[PDB]
Formats: C-alpha cells, structure tokens, sequence
DNA sequence: TTTTTTTTTTTTCGTCGCCCACGCTTT
DNA sequence: GTACTTGCTTAATTGAATGCGTGGGCGACGTAGGCTGACTCGACACCG
DNA sequence: CGGTGTCGAGTCAGCCTATTTTTTTTTTTTATTCAATTAAGCAAGTAC
C-alpha cells in the first residue's frame, strides 16, 4: 500500500530521466559494467603491488611527481611500452620539450606508432588531450611536466609580468572538462608535476608542486619518485636506485612503497624485482649474501642472481607466475 | 543529519568525504531508504561502496554529462517522493553546458556560480514536501589578494553556504599503524554551520581502509568521556577486569564481548542522545 | 437607405575564480 | 610459599625541529548593429 | 592549349559603441614528523 505507491513513483522518474538524458543517465550500482576498475601494468612489478589493484586504473587521472632527474619520464615510458606490448595506442604531449626518442626506443617504446605533440601553449596542450580523450581511439595518454604548461597570456607577455592564478585556473578548467571524457572513453592520463617551495609557512613540508589544488582532488592516484642512491659496477655508475611511495589511491589502500633499480640505457631492472620477492615470500634463500634456490646455489651478490635468472627464462617464468599468484591484492578477475 | 534539507560536507583530498557518505547511504538502506549517488566526480568504485555495507542493487547511480543534467536528476527524483537520500559527488564537477561546448581558455563568468543560485531556489522546496535529504560534496580552493579571512575557499559561490542546514569540514589529522603498515587514518569533523541545533562542536574517529568508520574505536572513547570505562596511563578496564593496553587492544576486546558493548552504547546513548526516538 | 474612423506604451539584473615562489652563514 | 620493592614492556604525551620576511588582476552574456580588415572564390591577362 | 598571377566581388570574425563609485571585508588559519620523556601492569628479584 505504502511501499506500492513509492515503487511506482519511482519507475515513472527513472522513465522520465531516461526520456530526457539518453539510456543509461542513471542506473542500479550493480548493472554498471562501466563503473567496475580495470588496470594496465606500470613495468615495474613491486609498483604493481603497492598499487594494491595490480596497476594504474584506466579512465582516471594519475599525477606523478618528484625531484629532478628521479625517474618520471622513463616510469612513464616504461607504462606506455607495456600498454603498446597489449595493441593499445599512446599519446606523449612533451610540454617540457625534452623527449629522445632514441632513448624511448631502447626501453621498448615503438617509436613509430607512439603519438607526440610539443605544442606551443599549455592551453593547445590541454585541447589535444581532450581532443584524443573524445576520439577513443588513443588508451594512454602522458602530459610531460604541468610545470612547462605555459598560458597563452604569458607567452605573448614580457618576463617581469604578472599572471596571478592564471596557470591554476585553466588546470581547474581542464579538469572539469576531461574527468567526464576520460572516463567515458576508457582513456588513463598521466601527468607529470615538478616540485616547487613554499615560503613562509609553519612546519609543514615545504615542497609543493605547480600548478594549483585542482589536480591533487581529481587524480585517483597519485606518486612520488625519488632517487635514494646509485647502482655500481665497481667505479662505474651504471644506475639508480629508485624509492615511489604512493601518496593517493582511491582504488586501494594508500601509503604503500616500492623500491627498484633504473639502470641507464634498459630501464626498469624487472628481474631485479623478482630476486627481492622471490626472497620474501620464502621462494628463494638468502645465506648471508649467496642467493639459493631449491638448493642449488643461484649465485652469490644480487647482480650475479639477477645474471642467473636472465640465463634461465624457465625458471623466472616459474616464480613469477607464483609470486603474481601470492601477493596481489585485488587482482580483478 | 536533517530530512528534508540540504548538507554540505567540504575538506581537502582524500580526508574521507565519499567515505562518510557512503556510510551514511549504508545507514539508510538498513532502515529501508531508497538512495541515489550522482558521480560528478567520475570515481566511484562500487566493490569499495560494497565494503563499506552499501547495498550495491537497490543504490541509484548517475554519472551526468552536464552540472544542468546532475541537477535536473535531483529536481526530479527529489518531486518523485520515491528517493529519501541524494548524494552530489563533488560541486566542483558540475560543469555548466556552455563550458562543455566551449574551449579551453574560454571565460565564463560566474556562469556555475549563477548555475548553483538557480538551483538552491528550485530545489529547497521541492526537498521540503517530499522529506528528502540532499548532500553537497565540495572541494577546497585558495583566495588571492586576501588578508582580512583565512585563503580557504568552496567551489560553486554563495547560495550553497545560505541553503545549508549542515556544514561539515572534515579533515585527516594523522596516520593508524599496525606497527609499520598504515591501515587507516585519524579524522575529524567540525560542524562549521548548523541550524538543527548548537554549532561548532567537533567529532573524532578513525577511517580504517577497506572497513569504513571504526564504531568500536568511538564507543571506547565515550566511555571514558562519561566514566563508564577506567582509563590509566594506557591501560582501559571495564569494573576492574583489565580488558586491554592500549585503544586497539580494547576496540578488539569490545569486538569478541558484544553483550558488553551493547549494554556500553545503550547507557552512552541514554546520557548523551538527549532525543529520545519513538 | 447610406457609408467607417483610427493606435497606445516598457520592464527589469545576476553572478566569482584562482596561487606563486627561497635566501643565506657564524667562530 | 606468600608478601614487599624494582626492572622492563608497551603505550601514549608533550616538545621541538624555526629563522624571518609579500605583492601582485582580468575576464561576458542572456541579447544588437555598423564598420573594418583579412579571407575565399572563380575567371581572364599573360606566359610557357 | 594549360599553368601562374592578378582582379574584382562577396563574406566571416573581431571590435567598438561609454556611467558608476564616494569609495569593503576577517572574526580569525592551515599543520607534521622525530625524539625525549613519562607512567602503570606484569614479571623478576628480594624478604619474612
Ligand atoms: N637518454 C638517456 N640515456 C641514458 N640515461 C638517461 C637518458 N635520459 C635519462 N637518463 C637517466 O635516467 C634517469 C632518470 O631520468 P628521467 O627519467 O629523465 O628523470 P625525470 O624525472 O624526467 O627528471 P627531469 O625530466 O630532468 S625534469 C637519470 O639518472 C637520467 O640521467
Ligand atoms: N577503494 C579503496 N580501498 C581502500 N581505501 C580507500 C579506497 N578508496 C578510498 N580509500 C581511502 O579512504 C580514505 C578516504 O577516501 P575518500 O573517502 O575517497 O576521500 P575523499 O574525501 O572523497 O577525497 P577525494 O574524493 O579523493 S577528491 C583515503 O585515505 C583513501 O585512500
Ligand atoms: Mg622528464
Ligand atoms: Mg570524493
């Protein structure tokens, strides 16, 4: 009697929503096939863990941030490479006008299909994302520093003049804009931030990152890169070793960390990965400094370990496949 | 929270905004409430919504193109008296259609400001007659050439602030660990407008990650507020019995003795709850 | 029974949006 | 074996890490018309 | 006989057309990690 006139009600304004706004304006939680995560591998497979949901979530935003020369155009290089490893298609907008593309190609990036922009404007730089996102045609696309994000009315302008808010204003634009287009088209969008200071403050942190407040709220995840020492071959110096913490997430649980190696030239050092998780999850043996496997002595330092399981593709293959098995959190089906 | 009127819950990223409304949708459909959620925003995930003890099938869902089609979905399920609870994910993605369709660089003044006017005025009423709850998520933004005030300001312009019946700043205030792994955070909420009752009183709890709001952890602390539980140094103990060292020892205690905090709750809702229900 | 003639005068506002960037030893 | 004093465990509380000092703006339309420049088009004078 | 350059007519996007005011406001702010330090309960050591 109650509960019937309520059913009825209710049925009649879904109808007429639907009348007005088109067919899935509004909708059960439950039948939204649009609204479930999907994910895309970042290169790095201790990142893939600390993301918790195995990867960077497609249809959102994603900020990256750090100090310089800390890893954030080679990480995002590395995601692009695997995505086009799955038949996707990539966009890289270098605002900072700084990408070589001989380096792209030695970390597996197809140069020949890859997508690039080195446009004039911040404001061209931001209709060409939404111009793609719209398409649906391209699944990655990376905006190289929001720092180099130039507004129109600066670059006609003189050094000296100021152009307050300006940069801030059309990033809350652009946010607003490409969100909805984003999602919609299944599209993930990268953005890298450079880090700045901030004077005159009580004890905070001082570091920020350009750009204004709008990015921080629309971003569903967000990292923070940093260089934490360097890799040897004895005098030569032939790495980084990197540090990401995740300093967001809202498609698992934030304040995660990852630790790996860059080595110049390759890129992300994956079975270097796979040795420390290996040893982890008890599935390699760690004797002082020799490294065992099932007995049988792998070798003894880290860099001989990671020469035995390049070596022995059976055998990485194999405990890859268990550590993937173990300890991703939300693997999604 | 009120029937009948409009809430505003504002705060920084990731202080627990669609989290505390998430629980408040759960809280309803458990009293046999019909919700809606309008995703402005275009970041719900509905396994975390799930977690949290929403009820996934009978939750109404709306990922709107325009801020005009967001809020022409609340003025009709609003006049359908059919739906007790609205929530609005993010003011600040309610773009006006003018916008969509122009370019970017293009200036629109006070265009969702006037939006936002338009619609307070339509829907006050509309929420009235049919004793339905709406609730306004906002984001933060910084003021410049402001000395008199403090910077902070909400997206959307004035009317929301005037409409409101609530106003809730919620706030991440630190860090849970289980020793080393984070696996919540320390929150807080102040009630910054309120015209139900007196304003400015302000509220603690923990968000733990994947569970929602820690109940337990509140019933803890409102037990030694009012003397029911002894507290000393780091030592929480119910008539003598020592029933843990520390919150989390006692929040796992009142979890595997829920005749004791049923008879707690009661008596803390008794002296503190000063309206009684039917 | 015969046959039409010719205009007149305004009324009222509605609404914000956005940060940006260190500088420097002292014995 | 039971009663009295101290060490350690675990957790939470408060202080301090600090050093002090700021000035800059510009954008429109619900609704209008006339002038100006720069753009486009298609055909003929001239040249190969 | 076709291609290049020039001529004239027609059309699209921008911009410019001109007052005020007497000259205001806030009620307070945001925030963060590491260390020293302290205090009560249980167990260890001591005493009857
Ligand atoms: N073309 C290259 N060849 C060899 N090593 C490189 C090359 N480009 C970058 N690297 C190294 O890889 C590491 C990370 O470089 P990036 O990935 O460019 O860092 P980044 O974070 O983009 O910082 P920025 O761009 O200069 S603003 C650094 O140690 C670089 O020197
Ligand atoms: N799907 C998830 N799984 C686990 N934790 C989550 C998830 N989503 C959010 N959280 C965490 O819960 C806390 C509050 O998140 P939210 O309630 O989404 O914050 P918010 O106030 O909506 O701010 P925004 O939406 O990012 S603009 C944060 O520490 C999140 O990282
Ligand atoms: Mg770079
Ligand atoms: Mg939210």
């Amino acid at each position: 009697a109650i509960d019937e006139n309520k059913q009825k009600a209710l049925a009649a304004a879904l109808g007429q929503i639907e009348k007005q706004f088109g067919k899935g304006s509004i909708m059960r939680l439950g039948e939204d096939r649009s609204m479930d995560v999907e994910t895309i591998s970042t290169g790095s497979l201790s990142l893939d863990i600390a993301l918790g949901a195995g990867g960077l979530p497609m249809g959102r935003i994603v900020e990256i941030y750090g100090p310089e020369s800390s890893g954030k155009t080679t990480l995002t290089l590395q995601v692009i490479a695997a995505a086009q490893r799955e038949g996707k298609t990539c966009a890289f907008i270098d605002a900072e006008h700084a990408l070589d593309p001989i380096y792209a190609r030695k970390l597996g990036v197809d140069i020949d299909n890859l997508l690039c922009s080195q446009p004039d404007t911040g404001e061209q730089a931001l209709e060409i994302c939404d111009a793609l996102a719209r398409s649906g045609a391209v699944d990655v696309i990376v905006v190289d520093s929001v720092a180099a994000l130039t507004p129109k009315a600066e670059i006609e302008g003189e050094i000296g003049d100021s152009h307050m808010g300006l940069a801030a204003r059309m990033m809350s634009q652009a946010m607003r804009k490409l969100a909805g287009n984003l999602k919609q088209s299944n599209t993930l969008l990268i953005f890298i931030n450079q880090i700045r200071m901030k004077i005159g403050v009580m004890f905070g942190n001082p570091e920020t990152t350009t750009g204004g407040n709008a990015l921080k709220f629309y971003a569903s995840v967000r990292l923070d890169i940093r260089r934490i020492g360097a890799v040897k071959e004895g005098e030569n110096v032939v790495g980084s070793e990197t540090r990401v913490k995740v300093v967001k997430n809202k498609i698992a649980a934030p304040f995660k960390q990852a630790e790996f190696q860059i080595l110049y030239g390759e890129g992300i050092n994956f079975y270097g990965e796979l040795v420390d998780l290996g040893v982890k999850e008890k599935l390699i043996e760690k004797a002082g400094a020799w490294y065992s496997y099932k007995g049988e002595k792998i070798g003894q330092g880290k860099a001989n370990a990671t020469a035995w399981l390049k070596d022995n593709p059976e055998t990485a293959k194999e405990i890859e496949k268990k550590v993937r098995e173990l300890l991703l959190s939300n693997p999604n089906s």
